[PDB]
């Protein structure tokens, strides 16, 4: 997979 870590970028931006 690789949305776990896209979801995690999108964390940063809040």
């Amino acid at each position: 997979g690789l949305f776990d870590i896209v979801k995690k970028v999108v964390g940063a931006l809040g």
